[PDB]
């Protein structure tokens, strides 16, 4: 029995495990319980606080996987399936994981709180590529992750109901959080000192706690990768919530209370089943049950939220990768796949365009393919791809990105800004995919420190970077290293210089304007061509 | 005669002519200066298509440029060289339709091939007289038949009642029909080549060559066409039927006046009169916007201009065209608050957004948001440098850059075959502030080598320029080629396709060849934009 690996927090006893990473040992407690099980008549609803428990909890392994699709899309393909759960499916499913250095900190330590991707519908926080041992190993820092409700069980919503009020996985979040703070200080944790970061929806996810009132005191800093809650995909009006809900209702057999009691009733994997058919066009990176502007969790629109709140006393930091659209295309645009160069026809390329902005009216498709194309080669395949790619990144993260960071900075916000230009020299995808959409996760955590990874050393090196700035940035707000003087430094994004950095091999550079022009062509122009239509 | 000098008699249809021997830099040429070609185009025949010119008797005297078409004039810098040069320089008249012709001393021996320029001025302006176009060192020095003529400019020339007897509209390209013909019938009694005419004009006078290419009656009149900072389709060459009667109705109102009745009052104004009130018709505040231009009539042009480039046949054609630098500059300072010449006009985002609505009169709210997003610089929105660059661009493409891009795309993919430049050397003589670059208008006294005169204070460099400038525009009058037979060791001018887009540039530096014609920008005024309007 291991003192160092015997916690007690206020639910009673834990037993972690001791874990190897490359430059020594950490503790890990995986699988811990934050919520009752969100089962049987608890299905669709808020979280409820774990009840305590008797004796020692092993906390020696990942929990189960939340409810979830599974891409069968490549099946084997490994680019596809290390997105997939790797433990068992259920919806008893609210456990978090947490990793300190081996032995626990001395004293009060930042800690890093991660928040999954996957659409809303998918993710886990016990994927390689969130693995914790390295950020706590080599920079000492308390790792925390959640898994949180995905998909139906997660944000369907019957707006108003009782029994289906919505956001429930934004909810199991908050709870994590609330559970950090109660009980982190037993792990070494600095409840003082919580930076969220999260990649994609998680990105999201941590915008919407940045923009939700009770949220507010669980954490001090935020990292927002590849994600925002503004933008195209990551919240649905009440209206549309309703919507989709009563249509996967009709679609599985089923006054609100008698909808939600009939659904209460279907096996998870029903649900799963028809969720991807409630959307209202073709599409791609669009999802189809998100978080919801409900006027409780989200008092407004984000857009409304983000020009109209007061951030003084927040630091964030925020970025993107070089290719935030690549791999969106091989799920529904005709002419794209991971197996041949995806080059495709002018012909494609409108077509294309019509799915990856499914909303655009006619006009506004063709203000699009008219500012994506190069007028010296309208019929390039290549270019034509490549703008492909463009116009779905820069509509639904690149340019949303850019008006958040705009916002905040503007506001009273601290806000650092990077693109990642790194493409893993472990990648599986084709080439014409570039540094595509969730892959610069591997860095930050850490993963080329371990040597039978196969990264270069030069990689090995990228991420110590990396993981320098992200856990600078938890413990001061400010990714730049105190010590090294000549680098260059990291400047504050501001909307003035618009300043920000690129994150690759190279040392950091600094670069004016994110997608400067383009950007205001999608936040600027396009809802006024929208709004008449 | 008898006494005179030999070398300066010549017939023509209509009588007898004596020229005039004048001094070019490099040896004599022969002058030939107010050879009148209609009936003077007064009283009953104001407004109305020209006459040919009735035989007069004995030796017309043909020594001296003659009268100046009635026309407005420029008052906006009174005495400033860079305004008056393109002010008349002989007696306003209606009276006015004459042209004239330059030749080598003596004439040439075989059949000369002929260039034919028709100058600009908005339609409301103009001469074939005036010191820019003097045809001496084109003559001289490339041995070239030089022909200009005078045509009726403003209400005079182009006020129309569409479908009426008494002003049918598009007299002036009548004029200049004209003039064409009679270079067919006479210009062979100079040493001319009527199987070798090439037209070429600059800003209206480009859009007047680029009508007659439009134009069947003119087909037979010429072979090539050089059209310098203008063209037939865009915003300001021509106008609907329904907008020519709107503003003629107008004018009428303004000067206290059935068709035939309306037309009748009008001809009993004083010109004067019609002048001092023109302007006011426009339907909005604007720029690059004249009162009296061509109209779209079913008869000289069949369709507009856009319908008529895009599914014409151009084959046994050869075509130049190109563009300065700063199409926009010139025009900003007569109608956009916080642009002078006499300071730098640096100028606020709000004057920017003002300055939008005037250069682009026709927009909606939305499309002149479309034009303003579009070139406003995200990284510096409120720059004062670079949004008075930018409102020059605005009027510079919407008005020249992009029109061309647009008739040199069709005219290519559509038989023709196209050579296109840009025109970037700013005079050393230049009046205009540097911010104004190299403004509209300005490549003129180099294709005419103007800078040959000694007494012009030009800088050697600039005549060397002027010399190959004036090579390659005979060249391409010569064989639809700008590019010299012999001379291959000096780079090569491509022509344009819509495959490579290729155009060179014109300056003190050797040809260097360049891609796109604001390729990306002008898809936003070509493809876009009249989408955006239509809704
Ligand atoms: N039910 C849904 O909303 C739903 C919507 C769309 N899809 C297709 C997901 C296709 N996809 C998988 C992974 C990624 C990003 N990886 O980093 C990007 C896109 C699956 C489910
Ligand atoms: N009546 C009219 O149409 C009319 C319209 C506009 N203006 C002002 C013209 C002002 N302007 C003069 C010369 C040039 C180009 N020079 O190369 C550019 C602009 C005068 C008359
Ligand atoms: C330049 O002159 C114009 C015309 O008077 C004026 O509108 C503008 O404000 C001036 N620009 C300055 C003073 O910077
Ligand atoms: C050329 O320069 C000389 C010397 O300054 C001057 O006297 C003369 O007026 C100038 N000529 C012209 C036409 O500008
Ligand atoms: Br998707
Ligand atoms: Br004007």
């Amino acid at each position: 029995e291991d003192p160092q690996l015997l916690v007690r927090v206020r639910g009673g006893q834990l037993r972690g495990i001791r874990l190897k990473a490359p430059g020594g040992p950490v503790s890990a407690f995986l699988g811990i319980p934050f919520a009752e099980p969100p089962v049987g008549s608890r299905r669709f609803m808020p979280p409820e606080p774990k009840r305590p428990w008797s004796g020692v909890l092993d906390a020696t392994t990942f929990q189960n996987v939340c409810y979830q699709y599974v891409d069968t899309l490549y099946p084997g393909f490994e680019g596809t399936e290390m997105w997939n759960p790797n433990r068992e499916l259920s919806e008893d499913c609210l456990y978090l994981n947490v990793w300190t250095p081996y032995p626990r900190p001395a004293s009060p330590t930042p800690v890093l709180i991660w928040i999954y991707g996957g659409g809303f519908y998918s993710g886990a926080a016990s994927l390689d590529v969130y693995d914790g041992r390295f950020l706590a190993q080599v920079e000492g820092a308390v790792l925390v992750s959640m898994n949180y409700r995905v998909g139906t069980f997660g944000f369907l919503a019957l707006p108003g109901s009782r029994e289906a009020p919505g956001n429930v996985g934004l909810l199991d979040q908050r709870l994590a959080l609330q559970w950090v703070q109660e009980n982190i200080a037993a792990f070494g944790g600095d409840p003082m000192s919580v930076t969220l970061f999260g990649e994609s929806a998680g990105a999201a996810s941590v915008g919407m706690h940045i923009l939700s009132l009770p949220s507010r005191s669980l954490f001090h800093r935020a990292v927002l990768q590849s994600g925002t809650p503004n933008g195209p995909w990551a919240t649905v009006s009440a209206g549309e919530a309703r919507r989709r809900a009563t249509l996967l209702a009709r679609l599985v057999g089923c006054n609100d209370t008698e909808l939600i009691a009939c659904l209460r009733t279907r096996p998870a994997q029903d649900l799963v089943d028809h969720e991807w058919h409630v959307l209202p066009q073709e599409s791609i990176f669009r999802f189809s049950f998100v978080p919801v502007v409900d006027g409780d969790f989200l008092s407004d629109t984000p857009e409304a939220l983000i020009n109209t709140g007061d951030f003084q006393d927040l630091q964030v930091l925020v970025g993107v990768v070089k290719d935030e659209g690549s791999y969106f295309l091989v799920y529904g645009v005709p002419g794209f796949s991971k197996d041949n160069e995806s080059l495709i026809s002018r012909a494609q390329f409108l077509a294309g365009v019509r799915i990856g902005v499914p909303q655009a009216s006619d006009l506004a498709a063709e203000a699009v393919v008219l500012h994506y194309t190069d007028w010296l080669h309208p019929e390039d395949p290549t270019h034509l791809r490549d703008a492909m790619s463009a116009v779905v990144g820069d509509h639904n993260v690149v340019c949303p990105v850019a008006q958040l960071a705009g916002r905040l900075a503007a506001q009273g916000a601290r806000v650092y800004a990077y693109i990642f230009e790194h493409r893993a020299s472990t990648l599986t995808w084709p080439l014409w995919m570039g540094v595509p959409h969730g892959y610069e996760i591997e860095f930050i955590f850490g993963l080329p420190l371990d040597p039978s990874l196969n990264y270069t050393t030069e990689e090995r090196i990228f991420a110590q970077r990396l993981m320098k700035y992200w856990t600078n940035f938890a413990r001061t707000g400010d990714p730049n290293d105190p010590r090294d003087s000549k680098s260059p430094q990291w400047p504050p994004y501001t909307t003035a210089a618009q300043q920000y950095v690129s994150l690759n091999l190279k040392p950091l550079e600094v670069r004016r304007g994110l997608r400067a022009q383009t950007c205001a062509f999608w936040n600027r122009f396009l809802p006024k061509l929208l709004s008449a239509t």
